[PDB]
């Protein structure tokens, strides 16, 4: 079978798994190309010795097995051999004596240290044989072995792992699966007041079942003190000020992610910080960026608040990369916004054909009102004072809404950010921007500018037609939330709003993604129009749902951006043919379709022998068009218009 990862987003062919024998290394050596130090990362023992002391730091180092084939460790531990190397040097396989020879593995805790820190090392990590979790390798003892030197040295005794590390660049659908698979591991950590301090590829690895984090070496209590540990490259620069938190396990994701992704320059063995400047594939999956940019902050404050939160985020992105890649949208219910409440710019292209009904000037703009309404908005926190009241208010339009929070209040909810908050909502729904504003601006000098009042400032200011900070602050938020649908569609609006093209292609994204997002198709559909992919907005038209209420509007949309080949006139026939007359637009649509016909025939020559009915001739198409005008004659809502259309209707007749 394989791997189902992302929630069967990925799928990752399972491999057997290294027996033990398989994984012993015949002759374990460190080739001089690849020895550094451990701790300052520089070339060591170079032409050049095996073992020495640093030259730069002063640290010992040793590329010598310190346990050899045949060896017994702590009277119980039967040594075979290496099956691998790192920092704290060799990895070594065993048989456990006291459970019928069962492969166990052995590694060193310290890198040096007298009999005192050796114990030391031991004691203050005995706690781990009761760090217990599935996607964990189990240690199983600590041991004391005494060396050449009459040195007593110190062993972690772990399970054997035969799968393979994550350590020459991952697509990046993989590598977050990967980490998706981990991320529980490490909220698992944070709940018992741990922090796993050390992640990176080497530390992850794929078996057979699953993904397990192998190494718990550097695992230590949050806010700790005394030696922390980690890799220069994947480690939080602020480390030592706040010692490990939750806050320094999120960067090392984030590092491990570009690891795993980029072409990051390294300096020494190490990784330089932050990102590369203009990386490719930073540009073909746009939110994946912005996710890497706030795990790795410089400011702890700045990045993923746990793991749990960062996980939601991640499973969004890899939803947008999945789809990006494959063609196939990925929905899912956002964790932060509601779903969309209604939809906008449906029919701006289509309204302005209503002429040919009412004879009405018909120069319909996308508006700032239809979008606030259809805008998805924050989920309310359950924790609030308000979340009872709020959630009875649920389905209560703007008006009835602010009526039942004014009389709540008014009898204990002071404290409550929520309940303002919907009030804003409402008030901005109904188009009351100044009320909104003065009321938000009051929360923020209580409780400060976070995110929601953020969120609902960006749609305040698309009412005003402020739309540089409208893109400011839904840019804010996105980049707060990169997984999120939400305000890439509201950024979507406002590039649209300002007159802008957007060069980050937010309806591309955000349609690819979900086709539910029918608002998403229509904008999208505009862009590719405007720079003369006539074929492409089309296209994107055509993955309308017919189960959407818009199916018949987005097809007569197409006959309307395809009005210049025959077949073209062909495809706009097509989508109008299939349509009764019993549905809106479609008799106006008809002829402007046979109008479209018409004017081509002036130009062209037909290989068709039918455009909706009618035949392919000049005398077929005016036919066509005359009786066309003189059905909308008979439908139109005044008798000036029907004048006109009739006069036009006499005009065309063949
Ligand atoms: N536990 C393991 O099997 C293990 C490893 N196992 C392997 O390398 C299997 C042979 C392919 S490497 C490693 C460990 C634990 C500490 C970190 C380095
Ligand atoms: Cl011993």
């Amino acid at each position: 079978g394989s791997h189902m990862l992302g929630g069967g987003l990925v799928e990752i062919p399972r491999a057997p798994d290294i027996d033990p024998l398989e994984a012993l290394m015949t002759n374990p050596v460190v080739p001089e190309s690849k020895r550094f130090c451990w701790n300052c990362g520089r070339p060591v023992g170079r032409s050049g010795a095996s073992e020495g002391w640093c030259p730069y730091c002063g640290s010992p180092y040793s590329f010598l097995p310190q346990l050899n084939p045949g060896d017994i460790v702590a009277g119980q531990y039967e040594v075979k051999g290496c099956i691998a190397h790192g920092g704290l040097g060799w990895i070594y396989l065993a048989l456990d004596r006291n459970v019928n020879g069962r492969p166990v593995v052995l590694k060193g805790l310290v890198h040096s240290g007298d009999a005192e820190a050796q114990a030391m090392a031991m004691a203050e990590r005995q706690f781990l044989a009761e760090v217990v979790h599935p996607s964990i390798v189990q240690i199983f003892n600590f041991v004391e072995h005494t060396d050449r030197h009459g040195d007593p040295v110190g062993y972690i005794v772990m399970e054997y792992v035969g799968g393979q590390s994550l350590k020459q660049k991952l697509p990046v659908a993989e590598a977050i699966a990967y980490l998706l698979e981990i991320l529980p591991a490490l909220s698992y950590l944070h709940s018992i007041g741990l922090v796993y301090n050390d992640l990176k590829p080497e530390n992850i690895m794929l078996t057979e079942e699953q993904l397990k984090l192998i190494d718990l070496g550097a695992v230590s209590r949050i806010n700790s003190f005394g030696y922390l540990y980690g890799t220069p490259g994947f480690q939080a620069p602020e480390i030592v000020r706040t010692g490990p938190t939750v806050a320094t396990d999120i960067y090392t994701v984030g590092r491990t992610l570009a690891a795993l992704t980029l072409d990051l320059p390294t300096r020494n063995g190490r990784y330089v910080d932050g990102l590369p400047e203009d990386d490719p594939v930073l540009k073909t999956y746009d939110s994946y960026g912005r996710l890497l940019r706030r795990a790795i902050d410089p400011d702890p404050r700045q990045r993923f608040t746990t793991a749990e939160e960062m996980s939601a985020q991640l499973t969004g992105v890899l939803r947008e990369v999945v789809a990006q890649d494959t063609g196939v949208p990925r929905p899912g219910l956002s964790t932060i916004f509601s779903p969309s409440r209604s939809t906008f710019g449906v029919d701006l292209l289509v309204a302005h054909t209503d002429v040919y009904l009412d004879g009405q000037v018909h120069a319909e703009k996308l508006t700032a009102n239809e979008i606030v309404t259809a805008l998805s908005v924050p989920l309310v926190d359950p924790t609030d004072v308000a979340a009872s009241v709020l959630q009875a208010t649920v389905l209560s339009q703007p008006v009835q809404t602010l009526d039942s929070l004014r009389a709540a209040r008014h009898g204990d909810f002071s404290e409550s950010v929520e309940l303002p908050l919907m009030e804003v909502r409402a008030l901005l729904d109904l188009g009351d921007v100044a009320k909104a504003t003065r009321k938000l601006d009051d929360l923020a000098e209580r409780v400060g500018w976070r995110w929601r009042l953020v969120w609902y400032r960006a749609v305040a200011e698309l009412l005003t037609g402020d739309y540089d900070s409208a893109t400011k602050h839904f840019t804010e938020v996105l980049d707060t939330f990169p997984g999120e649908l939400a305000p890439k569609l509201a950024l979507a609006a406002t590039a649209e709003l300002a007159g802008n093209t957007d060069e980050h292609k937010f309806y591309q994204t955000v349609w690819s993604t979900n086709d539910g997002v029918i608002s998403a198709a229509f904008g999208l559909a505009r862009a590719r129009s405007a720079e003369g992919d006539r074929v492409g907005a089309v296209r994107t038209l055509d993955e309308v749902p017919p189960t959407s209420r818009h199916f018949t509007t987005a097809r007569l949309t197409s006959a309307v951006t395809l009005l210049v080949t025959e077949e073209q006139i062909r495809d706009a026939a097509r989508r109008v043919e299939a349509l009764p007359p019993t549905e809106p637009r479609v008799l106006q649509i008809r002829a402007l379709v046979l109008g479209g016909a018409l004017d081509w025939l002036k130009d062209n020559k037909a290989s068709t022998n039918h455009i909706l009915g009618f035949p392919f001739t000049s005398h077929g198409l005016r036919l066509g068009v005359e009786a066309s005008l003189r059905s909308l004659a008979r439908v139109a809502p005044t008798q000036r218009h029907r004048y006109t259309l009739v006069d036009m209707a006499n005009k065309v007749r063949p």
